[PDB]
């Protein structure tokens, strides 16, 4: 539950973080099995009483140690070469998070936090931009990578009200952990979806927490993993406004 | 003409990418020093070189409506490309320089600033990032596509539903996947580097897409009208793909204001 874990993280994100990289030059998802294994692997070995949550009656927390990763994120933007793709690795105990090393593969940063202990980026400390404006907000989003006919006015209707309550903007990278982390660095305001596992908010969660943003589930109440949605903002006020034009639907 | 114009255009691109680059390091009140500086720094050394050429930017289309492209040495500029996420330092902005002659792009140089890419293109002498000579991806079923489109700055039931409905429309058809960064010129510099497949948007200056259009072409992919015709500067509207099939396919599932 704490540092000689938490190094075991950071080299970890690193190594894989390394791995994804010189490879990322359909199914190149031989590297999702090269990097989650080698992951999984030597916590496994370090670690055997604790357990392993990840993209393998899913994000079932107990109170025991257990590990919740995303061996790589924005596997979309990998296949098409597109510049944005991260490593997630997040720790529980107690059933509640406590660290976070979430990695930008291609542009190289670490973006990590641990519990009562802050947020960092590459050295630099992190801190939520405090904005509380819808109209001055710039919102971060995905989309299910389920396409289904109706699954769809959740996303068109859900960015519909969202934008009109004049948000300053919309963005949509295909990286939720990516996404959470401009949260936390302060680039964004605010980010919501539905339909992300919970791999992706665990690392994602404790980062944003420990840099002073907020982490709720889309219907204005708490944060929910076994959920697969979530609405984290800079500030509460954004927050509520944000879960208030969502649409639960 | 063309050699000392464009490497002209890069140490401008450049400068100003840097002192942007700077600057991202307190309201909107900044930005707007910034776009007025590097505009400035910009337009009033190339007025100087070249006192003889002509220009197409968001400051001199003070007469009413704009984008005429003529027949004589054009440069058409956009000092800052994702000014929105650039008041947020969210980590995707551009300086992009366009120059047209005979009423032709000559040449398009646009700098992602903070990832420190230039990209290049010039008639014939194919598409650049850093060195690295760029090359479409080549990508033709819209269900593999990795599909880019930005938002206009303004809102309004107007402009509102209608990027909805296309955006609607586009994944209706299995695209693979939808990009909306803050920028469309470096969003169309992904299409041109293999990054990504088609990009569309109604409502874009053509300044923001001067130099982008001779880069996406030297690079190998076509760029359009968002009706599947010519493209059309004064249109304000596009479509970019890397085949004409993934390009006919994009105006096929959109189609315009009405």
């Amino acid at each position: 539950p704490w540092e000689e874990c938490f190094q075991a993280a950071v080299q970890l994100a690193l190594r894989a973080g390394q791995i994804i990289r010189k490879a990322l030059t359909d199914l190149v998802t031989e590297t999702d099995h090269l990097v989650e294994d080698l992951i999984i692997s030597e916590l496994r070995e370090r670690f055997p009483s604790h357990r392993f949550i990840a993209e393998e009656a899913k994000c079932v927390l107990t109170h025991s140690p257990t590990w919740i990763i995303d061996p790589i994120d924005g596997t979309c933007n990998f296949v098409h070469r597109f510049p944005t793709v991260a490593v997630s690795i997040g720790f529980a105990v107690r059933q509640e998070l406590e660290f976070g090393v979430i990695y930008h593969c291609t542009e190289e940063r670490l973006y990590t936090g641990r519990r009562g202990r802050g947020a960092f980026c590459n050295g630099q400390r992190l801190r939520v931009s405090g904005e509380t404006d819808l109209s001055k907000a710039l919102v971060l989003t995905e989309i299910g990578p389920k396409r289904d006919p109706a699954t769809l006015k959740l996303f068109l209707s859900n960015m519909e009200r969202l934008l009109h309550a004049k948000a300053h903007g919309v963005r949509v990278i295909g990286s939720s952990t990516l996404a959470l982390c401009h949260l936390a660095s302060g680039a964004a305001d605010a980010y919501y979806q539905f339909g992300l596992h919970c791999w992706d908010l665990a690392a994602a969660t404790v980062i944003i927490r420990e840099a002073g943003g907020i982490v709720i589930d889309t219907s204005g109440g708490p944060l929910d993993l076994m959920a697969c949605r979530v609405v984290a903002a800079s500030t509460r006020e954004m927050a509520m406004l944000i879960a208030q034009a969502l649409q639960t639907i």
